[PDB]
């Protein structure tokens, strides 16, 4: 009964926004159960990001709950994307075996945690708006965790105050990531 999806998609389930994208078809799958949940999983995946969340992002205090079990490179975060500017933003609760890192700017504690905050850029590759060079935000926690509260407003305040500025927000879900591994994921998200 619970819909799985395998291709190139945005739309919504149990009123919830969902959004799944994958450069390698047929080896990553995304389930969407009750509520705020979905789980993925994935086998020999080139790149993909998946989960649920809303339409429009802003400044809400997410909550979550995961099982978070990669093989390889692989993330769990509050991800989205904002136009004018263009930019695509992260805040990774957990990672798999390599640790997301760019350009220091500095650090941000919330939501009882610390994060290091960077910037990177993405040259000539798939955007929202399609093919773009565009920023990347990312909050990064010192420790990984799998549940928890985000207050999303701080990490958009310590960006802003690193000289890393947001434009109008597309979606923002809680989405799992993965790149040239292996894994599974279930993921429940509220606010």
């Amino acid at each position: 009964a619970d819909t799985t999806i395998t291709q190139n998609q945005t739309g919504y389930d149990n009123g919830y926004f969902y959004s799944f994208w994958t450069d390698a078809p047929g080896t990553v799958s995304m389930t969407l159960h009750s509520g705020g949940s979905y789980s993925t999983q994935w086998r020999n995946t080139g790149n993909f990001v998946a989960g649920k969340g809303w339409a429009t992002g802003g400044r809400r205090t997410v909550t979550y709950n995961a099982t978070f079990n990669p093989s390889g490179n692989a993330y769990l975060a509050l991800y989205g994307w904002t136009r004018n500017p263009l930019v695509e933003y992260y805040i990774v609760e957990s990672w798999g075996t390599y640790r997301p890192t760019g350009t220091y700017k500095g650090t941000v504690t919330t939501d009882g945690g610390t994060y290091d905050i960077y910037e990177t850029w993405r040259y000539n590759a798939p955007s929202i708006e399609g093919t773009r060079t565009f920023q990347q935000f990312w909050s990064v926690r010192q420790q990984k965790r799998t549940s928890g509260t985000i207050t999303v407003g701080n990490h958009f305040d310590a960006w802003a105050r690193a000289g890393l500025n947001l434009g109008s927000h597309d979606y923002q879900i809680l989405a799992t990531e993965g790149y040239q591994s292996s894994g599974s994921s279930t993921v429940t998200i509220g606010s």
